């Protein structure tokens, strides 16, 4: 069982929104955020969520920090 | 038909491992993303791969500018 293949999704952000809502960012060529998002990075294996995370600067490029787990 | 409700995601990595791999992750640990990582978020509607965005910093927020979008 362990030999087999998972997808390990770091997820910036999940948010509802009406395709309406939708349709409008895709206007504005932009999805505007309050925030913090980069804090609260989460780490599911196709639905089942595992941990948090938050992405970080370092080594002139950027990585992620694992802040929880399970 | 619009007004109906649905689930984007932003999505920063997906990376193929063994659950054997997966266990070599553990807490407080560190990851290294490629230098293309924050101009390169993928965005999916109800798992479906609608674009691609960058991730900017804007005033007192962040936001994710659009740089291709696959459906009309």
């Amino acid at each position: 069982y362990d030999d087999i293949n998972v997808k390990v999704d770091f997820i910036l952000l999940e948010k509802n929104m009406t395709i309406n809502e939708l349709k409008m960012y895709v206007e504005n060529e932009l999805f505007k955020f309050p925030d913090d998002i980069v804090k609260h990075v989460n780490i599911k294996v196709n639905g089942s969520l595992v941990g948090h995370g938050e992405l970080v600067s370092i080594e002139d490029g950027y990585g992620i920090e694992i802040s929880s787990w399970m």
